């Protein structure tokens, strides 16, 4: 190995990036309960716009086979 200044900057570097994407994973762990709030609130949202498209879906293939015969 080598102690370089270059090694020792990118060490540097490497550490706080990890520990930064890792900061908000950790306190959801620490949170799982209390900060489900906004969790819930991101939930709902995806399953209200997963409802529409599957809806929508339907009345195209509808179209499509009426169409056809």
């Amino acid at each position: 190995m080598r102690p370089e200044v270059a090694s020792t900057f990118k060490v540097l570097r490497n550490v706080t990036v990890v520990l930064w994407s890792a900061y908000p994973v950790v306190w959801l762990i620490g949170s799982e309960g209390a900060g489900i709030v906004p969790l819930n609130i991101e939930t709902l949202l995806f399953m209200v716009l997963d409802v529409s498209a599957k809806v929508g879906f339907g009345l195209i293939l509808l179209r499509s086979r009426a169409i056809f015969g």
